[PDB]
């Protein structure tokens, strides 16, 4: 049952790309304009927002998508050159795809966790002592985070199934 | 009378996609900037808006559209793979489409109801006791909600008609 | 003269679609941001604007365009299905197009009238008693309304001419 | 010399379309947000702006372009219909194009004049007595107005030359 | 060595078009929003900005690009018409291109100079006596101005080289 | 193996172009609106922002991408011209590409360094003495800077490998 694996993998990849490309930018549009802190100190908003969200989720997901798609591009361009052998490059492509997917999933978990809290406690200069700041659309962002994690997990499972189907003896050679 | 069913189903799907893609983003553009609460507490607006609208209607509808279209994509890519059998995958595709459509309709009803009230009563921290907040374009959003519900219901009816036409004996086998 | 009527009908349909798609969104961009009421009560602007304009003109016109174009799409997809009889579906398509056009014209008249006044008197909660609100670009909106009404009337006349040419005896059967 | 007349006419039409489509929207983006009146009365800005600029230049020019292009569309669709005679429709097309171009040029002159003043005197309700308002980018708008007038005049001259070349005897018949 | 001249000319033209189309609009987006004058007089900002920048650089460059490309369009359409002689139109096309390029370069120099100062002294009504106004991103605009001047100069040199290659005897005839 | 070297070079070039075109504009959208200085002097924000960021990173990267792609365009157009010899232009194209890449990398290092500080100290007129200003999203910009530097370094290494493979004897001739 390897053909169904590839079918589902392609469908899931397209689904993830479409969802991101259509809604991600709109969800994270006013992340900084609607981020407000309870203070009068100029520049506290910028520092506290920067500490709270070092990298926006959408940038990370775009980078992940492009990086995960890279090996297929490598294989396609190698095939194009080879005309005007290919049974070995495929195994290395699969291995690299597996590694990249697993790494990106683990990185997302270690970077963002599983939820976006509605309050933040900030103690960065120039803010005096400790201040409280309020986030925009925490619930929608939490839902988006969980959904992306689930899709990435499905992709990882399918890739592992494909790699196992190929077998360890072929991978070693 | 199965051909007219498929014709109407395709027309309705295209109609829904076009309507959403053309007007949905514009309708819900200033949902948060025009949402105002009667208070002086910083951060009350963000919390009350997040509680009032955990997920925007437009994103739910986009997700529904992509998810409902997925099975056709799976069938098409399976057909492409088969060339360079198909009379059985079709039944499962129809069943899954029916299930997804019914589930999404029920979920919409249980999430949003049938109207968008013009006032909201919010008692979430940091707001003090109860505060009153005012929504933007409640009537247009109500009309959009009802129209989308009606279109989804028509799609459900057509899908059920198709499934019944196929017959229970074929579905069992 | 049915064929020359068809030529004119196609030209006017394309003209209407182009005009809407190019200028409608820009005209109605700042309808709510520039709508101001003479009061200090929070939330009066939102309620009064919602009462004044339950549905924006542009969205109504987009819906009308798609709905009017639907029957041609149904006929085209039926023709595609028939290959890989057609002289009867055409009459029903014409009748439905006529009915839809007339209904949309009447609905526009009953919903918006023939002008957009520059002042509005609003007595909706939370506004205290009666307040006065001021509209944005009333004259441009009036011109747009009249122009769309005229184009729709021309389309109705051409459709009626075509239906009359087909004759009542054919329509009956 | 009819070859060069048609060549220049086509080039000029394309030039005008490109210039409008590329710069018109950007020039007139902040016409109303940067329009300011010297008063404290709410609603005076809206009324005075509406009186000063009943119709924006860009929308008038877009309407003119589409209307002027319409006869060519009619001729092309008639030619398409005729396949799956044409030596007469061409003369009427030319006459209608000439009439439309001349009418639009005269209308522009009578609507906007030749310059956009930097100050406006407004005495419209609710403004008290007479107030002074200030326009945004008057000089760029004046340049755009003059350039469009010159291009339209060139088009009119070329169309008149073409019509004269056809001759009065043919036009009469 | 004429082929290299044409190759470099085409490459430079494409380079200029790409650079403008990609960055010009973004650079000059907030030219008027961030232009601030030290005064309390309403309407002083509009008048002083209009006096400082009668025409934005980006619009001048767009006009220059289209005008310079026009003669090639004229030649191409003449060639297209000629099928369903050409060795003479080419010389006039080259001469007109040279003249247009030189004229636009000189006009840019006489209009904008070589730098955008960071301060402006304005004495236009309604501003009282002299006021000081501050520009947005003077350095980026200076860099853009110098770069465009250099590219236009390279184009002028290449066009002059081509024209000289053709020779004076051929041009005279 | 330059074959796989060229494969990797093409893949990394496409990767860089995609990343820039998709995220660069969004990251640097509100660079100036969110830049705030601790002062009351009008015009201090503009001057201090201009001194802090003479040229935005995104524009520099766009210019670098187009300039680096230019030699391939020159070679392609020369090949097109040659039809309706080519073994020497390739070496010069490679040399020029190497030089451009190295120059742009060095320029980026000397212009921006390796980090974007969160505070800036500004002493430019009209600001009185020395003032403190606060940057927007310093961490995301630092990450972007480092990532672009790494990608450019990889491209430089691959280009150097290709040039070395071609050999010094061929380059000399
Ligand atoms: C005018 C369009 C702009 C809007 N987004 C930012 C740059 C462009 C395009 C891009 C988006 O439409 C988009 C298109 C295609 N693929 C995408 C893939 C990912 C993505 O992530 C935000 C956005 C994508
Ligand atoms: C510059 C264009 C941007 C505007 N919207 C957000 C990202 C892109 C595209 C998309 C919209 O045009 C759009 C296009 C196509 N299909 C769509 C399907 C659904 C949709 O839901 C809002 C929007 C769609
Ligand atoms: C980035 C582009 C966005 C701008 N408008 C909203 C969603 C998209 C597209 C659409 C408009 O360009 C448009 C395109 C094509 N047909 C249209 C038909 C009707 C229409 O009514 C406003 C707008 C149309
Ligand atoms: C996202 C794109 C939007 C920007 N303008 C408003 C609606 C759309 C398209 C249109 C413009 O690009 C445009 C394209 C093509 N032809 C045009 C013709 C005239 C025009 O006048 C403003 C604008 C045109
Ligand atoms: C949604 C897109 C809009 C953005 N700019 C204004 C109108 C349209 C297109 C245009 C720009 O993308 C553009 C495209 C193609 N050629 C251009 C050539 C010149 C240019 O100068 C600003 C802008 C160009
Ligand atoms: C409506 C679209 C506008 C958005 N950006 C500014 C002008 C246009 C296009 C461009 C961007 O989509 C884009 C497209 C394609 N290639 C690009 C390459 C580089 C780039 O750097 C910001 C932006 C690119």
């Amino acid at each position: 049952s390897t053909m169904i694996g590839r079918i589902l993998l392609t469908v899931v990849v397209i689904f993830r790309i479409l969802i991101v490309a259509i809604v991600g930018e709109t969800v994270y549009d006013d992340e900084q304009t609607m981020f407000v802190c309870n203070t009068l100190q100029p520049g506290c908003n910028q520092a506290c927002y920067d500490r709270a969200f070092p990298i926006s989720h959408i940038r990370y997901w775009v980078f992940q998508i492009i990086m995960v798609c890279t090996p297929s591009l490598c294989f396609i361009t190698y095939s194009v050159h080879q005309s005007a052998g290919i049974s070995r490059f495929y195994i290395i492509q699969v291995v690299f795809r597996n590694a990249l997917e697993i790494g990106f999933l683990v990185g997302q978990y270690f970077l963002y966790g599983f939820s976006v809290p509605g309050l933040y406690e900030c103690n960065r200069y120039p803010c005096i002592k400790e201040v409280e700041c309020y986030v925009s659309r925490p619930t929608e962002k939490t839902v988006f985070l969980v959904f992306m994690f689930a899709v990435s997990g499905i992709c990882v499972v399918l890739n592992l199934a494909e790699l196992n189907h190929l077998g360890w003896r072929k991978i070693k050679l």
